Order: C-alpha cells, then sequence, then structure tokens
C-alpha cells in the first residue's frame, strides 16, 4: 500500500499548468491517477485522444472547453469524456483551481 | 460529455458484515465509463470498513477530513490531500474516529463491478 500527500509529487499544448502524477502505470495495473494544478489564466488546448477521462474538481472555477462552446464547474463536481471527445480547460479566475484527472492505461500518463 | 455535482448522485446505505456507517456514491459508471469506475465513500463518525481484501486494486484521494486506514498490520491515518494505492489482493480497511464525515473518492477496474 502506498499513502502520500499528492502535492510532494514532482509534476511532469499546456500554459500555466502543473501535472503530477499520483499513482502511475509504475504501481497501478489499469489506470493512472493525475493531479493539475491550473493557475490563473492557465490552459489545456482543446483536443481529442482515443481514451476517456474521469475528473474531480477539487478547488476553484474550471471552463470547460467542449467541441462548441464551453462550461463552467467548481469544486465537487466531477467530469466524464468520452474517447475521442474534444475537451480543454482554461481558469479564467484570479485564483488556483486544482482538478483530479484519471485515464486508462492506454493514454500513458 | 458529462458534468455533475458529485453530492447530487444520490448515495447509497451500505451495510454488510462488515462495513457499518458508510455510504456510497457510484460519479461514473459503467453505464458510460469502458475501463473503470468513480464512486465517492462518505464514512460517518465511528463507522468501519472493515479489512478485507479483493483481486482487483484501489486508487483512492481523500477529500474530508481524517481517515484512518487500517493495513495489512496495523494502521495509519490520511487526511485530505493524501492519495491511496491499494493492490489487488492486498489487506485493507477503513475508519473514522473523528467526530465529523470522511469522504473519500475510490476508483476501481471494471472487473471490480461498482
Ligand atoms: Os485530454
Ligand atoms: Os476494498
Amino acid at each position: 500500500m502506498i499513502l502520500k500527500r499528492a502535492y510532494d509529487v514532482t509534476p511532469q499544448k499546456v500554459r500555466g499548468v502543473r501535472k503530477r502524477v499520483l499513482i502511475g502505470l509504475k504501481d497501478a495495473p489499469n489506470f493512472v491517477m493525475r493531479l493539475f494544478t491550473v493557475e490563473p489564466g492557465g490552459l489545456i488546448d482543446r483536443h481529442s485522444h482515443p481514451w476517456e477521462h474521469e475528473i474531480f474538481v477539487l478547488k476553484g472555477k474550471l471552463t470547460v472547453l467542449k467541441e462548441q462552446g464551453e462550461e463552467t464547474v467548481e469544486e465537487g463536481f466531477y467530469i466524464f469524456v468520452e474517447p475521442n471527445e474534444i475537451h480543454g480547460f482554461r481558469n479564467d479566475t484570479d485564483s488556483e483551481v486544482e482538478f483530479l484527472c484519471l485515464i486508462p492505461k492506454e493514454g500513458g500518463e
């Protein structure tokens, strides 16, 4: 069993974005747990990949970029992104945003 | 795409010979997810998920409070902002020794169900 404070993990199309792989394929067989910290004004550009995302918003107000248009979510929201669905993320606030993001092994890390 | 408040998922009361004082939400389940499932557990004060094992892993992130983790031997407490990886077939359990509700995200591969 691994028990650890997330922030202590060294971080690894994006601006103003810290990506931590908390549980990677180093340890886990099937899927990966990442922690993303988006500074004010940070951006993950719209993209699409042939694997899903499962996300939980931990802190702040997150702009979710969609195929057309956008939606704002906040702490305590989850997000499912189907494989190949267009998605991006932006921090349109004065405050840090943080979310958990999990992908299956085919997405690598 | 699904974008929803986790608390809006109706929690199920979990009550077994090994679980007391626990509620569970399936946030992202097999209806949508091809590979793994996102659950949110709420442990009431004094609640217990006793030691057990299953042939799939857990990936956990603690959302709120102080979680007592029951290990193969002994116990360790973690808090909000900790993650936990439990290997397949590793003994593990959880207890809430505090006077407020504890919450954690818990993800399992689809072979574990929901
Ligand atoms: Os993506
Ligand atoms: Os378990």
